[PDB]
């Protein structure tokens, strides 16, 4: 007896909130705690208290944050400025640990991969940052032209996606190869920005891409052929995919007209439920540790959290 609210159990206030589609300003940490990046500050929410700390702030005029990213176990959060840097925050003693530099201009996406974090730049640069070592840059991968607005390992670390502004979708090995630092595989289908990027958690080479306004398409690869598995028109821009296993679903988010979420099954890609309420283009979506909820953050200075993946008794 599937229940999916067509309402969110809960909204928060986002103020100030960046309407820039290529930024990745929220993610929720293994320890139950969501990072927001409110213009020039970081603030954590923590889904269990309520509770709220401000984190950061930027201290020059005219710098804001561009990307946020928890390490796998939570305790350490990735910060990437308008200003190229990438900061490291240990948020229990809350003091920043590193501020690492190298790319040159902002830093729009972050990905972990253990203590690798990768990052993505508007330069269309991305960088592997080692950030035990005093030397943090350890590579640097170049398949991209415009800003790498999605970027993201693979649960089980073979492969890193990323994708751009200049509707390319990269997969680049976990190390350098027989070629080197260079793609496994590029994917030109898409004919618009590829924000959207996500792993099939229980299918290694299966990986969800997403094109903004000019292509409005999610496509399901398997990239170790290079083929494309589906292509579905969803009529709007997509700029986050998730995947849940607790029913084998895709949920997508979306700008105009409708703003709204979309649950898909999977593998036959049938259209399940359409959350509706965000009142302007939605920017990112982030999902809880039990996987049960998403947040949403939307053009419209809101965070909505949507129980729709929830396993009932
Ligand atoms: C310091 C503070 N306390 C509540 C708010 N506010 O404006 O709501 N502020 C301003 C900073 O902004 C946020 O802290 N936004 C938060 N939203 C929120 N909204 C209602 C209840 C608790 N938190 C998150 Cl998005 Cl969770 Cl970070």
């Amino acid at each position: 007896c599937r229940y999916i609210p067509s309402l969110p159990d809960r909204i928060l206030d986002a103020p100030e909130i960046r309407n820039d589609y290529y930024l990745n300003l929220v993610d929720w940490s293994s320890g139950n705690v969501l990072a927001v990046a409110l213009d020039n500050s970081v603030y954590l929410w923590s889904a269990s208290s309520g509770d709220i700390l401000q984190l950061l702030q930027m201290e020059q005029p005219g710098e804001y944050i561009s990307s946020v990213a928890w390490i796998k176990e939570g305790n350490y959060l990735a910060v990437g400025t308008s200003s190229a840097e990438v900061q490291l925050w240990d948020v229990q003693q809350q003091k920043r640990l590193r501020n690492m530099t190298s790319h040159s201009a902002r830093v729009g996406s972050l990905s972990w991969n253990s203590y690798i974090l990768s990052s993505g730049s508007r330069s269309g640069h991305i960088h592997h940052h080692d950030v035990r070592v005093a030397e943090h840059h350890v590579a640097t991968l170049s398949g991209h032209s415009q800003e790498v607005c999605g970027l993201r390992w693979a649960p089980d670390g073979r492969h890193l996606a990323s994708g751009g502004n200049d509707n390319l979708v990269n997969v680049w090995p976990s190390a350098p190869g027989e070629g080197g630092w260079v793609p496994l595989q590029t994917f030109t289908q898409h004919q618009g920005a590829v924000k959207a990027v996500a792993w099939c958690p229980w299918q290694s080479n299966v990986l969800a891409t997403g094109g903004g306004t000019s292509d409005r398409h999610i496509r399901i690869w398997n990239v170790c052929s290079g083929a494309c598995l589906s292509a579905v028109d969803a009529h709007s821009q997509v700029c986050s995919i998730l995947w849940s296993p607790h029913y084998k679903e895709l949920i997508s988010g979306h700008g105009f007209a409708q703003n709204q979420l979309v649950i898909w099954k999977y593998p036959t890609m049938a259209k399940v439920a359409e959350l509706k309420g965000h009142t302007s283009r939605v920017l990112s979506l982030t999902m809880s540790p039990d996987g049960a909820t998403v947040a949403s953050a939307a053009a419209d200075e809101t965070l909505r959290l949507w129980r729709c993946f929830e396993l009932d008794p």
